[PDB]
């Protein structure tokens, strides 16, 4: 029964340390069912939550206000697995000793092409990757590192970037940048810790990363291109919007034959990603110039 | 059936988790039972009681000897609702235990803007704004530290209130310090350890709040504004002045139809907050002006 | 008699215990029991199965996607010798029991030899060693220090070997620095420790290995050539980068003659170092460059 039912209601829990990587991989999880849930509902957007059931009502204008809001919450994910295979017809004498080797490593890549995606992705096949959202949240934020050649990504510049924000964000609480590598390379290795940056150890408090830009532990991760243009810099609110439609038990489909001598193991996914606003990042930018 | 009357002390013991917002909502017990209760007292805030019998009741200088008090102690409170939507229509198929999959959100954002009225209200619908408390006594020592970059006072003037109030109130009973993430950044990322400080622990035996200087166990999580003036602390005998004077346990009304397609949610809460003497509280200052 | 069975209990638990000598390696022990463990599989290289199945998989470049990345991972361990005999004319003595002295030392250098092998080896007969698996990717990197002359050398060496390990498992896990104590003698003694050299204890915390860099704990010793060119350093994240692939180890034979009478204890050991990847490692350097 060599990849039957025997490890595969394991691997999962595996998976209970893969979506514990901290690129960002929990906003909110967002448990179901069928196909899609959905919900037309109308966020806590545009509040009134409380009233004092006392003075005025609504006080005149403007109605709704702002959106609100409708979309809807028609969630749903894909099939975002990542399937695999070896070849068992090779390991056939009661061998039984690659059982966590030859996983943790499946979970991993799995998780990393997840996350990789969760930069690098759309709402086909995969959802959102933010870099997407980036180019289109109209934050793409311009000029601010020339980057790669004669550059100041100072804060200032992130400044702006909060300053772009915390508008349809909210102030310093929690809201996130996301960034690059190469971003905390150059502004790293130096005194600036522009306002702030270096690194705020902190350790331990919360979720705990790396920087601390205005205490923010900032996500490198980075599927970035490096290239000048791209973002580094992704200041958006965390605790808004950006929650995570993940659906259902993962069954991994160690399925047998098959043939090419081999066997094939259906590691699978659904899980997805979605926001609640037009709005979402600020986008570098962090440009070619 | 759904929203209908049904999820109900559910929502009371959500409402115990987020009683533990840590903020002011730590206070002192009420269970109302008419509108307003009012009591009366002359109170703690000028007697100078108890007799020496034969020496005596002193005479020409003084005796009234200022106010007082006829205020008096009346406890006035309004409600916390909460009016939002959720469509209990075109989702029956065939969940509703998504009720937990849909809830909290509101109660939770419900109570978030409770306790950020606590900090910033007017007195009237939501009870007193607790900076605007410091404002209004003067709590605010302007200028103390200075318009946020290279602020100064650690726990100098803390201590100067822990002389000033720490003396009707007292020390460390019950004393705590609200405080901001700018704040934060001031005195954490710290190496003092004036009394405590470092790192916040902070030894323990406390009641949970983020950091601990001296020993008051400090909030931080912050709904002011920052920038440059607001009173980066809060130096308040939280055991004194402040009771919350609530009435009952808050009730969810869940009305159906309210027609057209959606419902009719509301959550009547009425917890208050009250005081009692002149000035159990200071804070900041930590200015711009 | 002795020199014998009831010895090899009570020798090879010496060896269950020098099993931890850790003063250099330490990792998830593949155990075996056959010979070879030879695995017939490309692993994570972009693979990361990843599944739309749905969308479109991009058309063009490449597929598997990147070099390369079957090896093939073949294990067949080492069989590794020690060997002393002993007075074996004398425990006609009948004295039990001076080898818990006379013992064990031979376990000490056994296991000596063991560590040096292991982080400085040939590949045969042993597997490879770390200097030397350092010793053929061109990890020897410039030019970080200069030569042992304006040796001050700091840890922007490990900033951008740092970056170089913001690479594909995660930061500071595992990611390490077995060093020289020549090595500490650039950075113990430091006055900076800038992001941490010391204690690294720092408690103490973690293995046992203390002073770090930003977590990067310590294994000094008598492995390190010196004069600048060898690596001062072992960045390499113990988690991704190998893992024992052991068997069996002491059985020992204690056999006779052996001439003028003495008991030749055969001694056995069995274990592995071995990778996956293309890099695992850079480290230093730290040259004579």
């Amino acid at each position: 029964s060599s990849e039957s039912y025997e490890t595969i209601f394991s691997q999962r829990i595996i998976r209970d340390l893969q979506k514990e990587l901290v690129v960002g991989a929990l906003f909110e999880e967002l448990p179901m069912s069928s196909k899609i849930l959905t919900m037309l509902v109308e966020p806590d957007a545009g509040k009134a939550t409380w009233v004092a059931a006392s003075t005025y009502g609504t006080d005149t204008t403007t109605g709704e206000e702002v959106k609100g809001a409708l979309k809807e919450i028609h969630f749903s994910t894909y099939k975002l697995a990542a399937k695999s295979f070896i070849t068992d017809e090779t390991e056939e004498d009661a061998i039984f000793s690659l059982l966590p080797l030859l996983r943790k490593r499946l979970i991993e890549a799995h998780a990393v092409s997840i996350e990789e995606a969760f930069m690098t992705g759309d709402g086909s096949g995969k959802p959102k990757g933010l870099l997407t959202l980036a180019s289109e949240d109209s934050a793409k934020v311009v000029t601010e590192a020339k980057a790669d050649g004669s550059v100041l990504v100072t804060a200032k510049t992130i400044s702006k970037l909060r300053r772009k924000l915390g508008r349809h964000g909210l102030k310093l609480s929690k809201l996130v940048l996301i960034v690059s590598m190469d971003a905390y390379y150059d502004l790293l290795e130096d005194e600036e810790w522009q306002d702030v940056a270096q690194v705020g150890n902190d350790s331990v408090k919360l979720q705990g990363q790396v920087g601390r830009i205005y205490g923010l532990p900032v996500v490198v991760s980075e599927y970035f291109p490096a290239k000048a243009n791209s973002a580094e810099f992704a200041v958006i609110v965390y605790k808004d919007n950006f929650v995570m439609p993940r659906q259902r038990a993962v069954t991994v489909e160690r399925e047998r034959q098959a043939g090419k001598q081999r066997d094939a193991y259906y590691v699978t996914q659904r899980v997805n990603l979605q926001r609640y606003f037009a709005n979402g990042v600020v986008s570098g930018t962090y440009a070619a110039s």
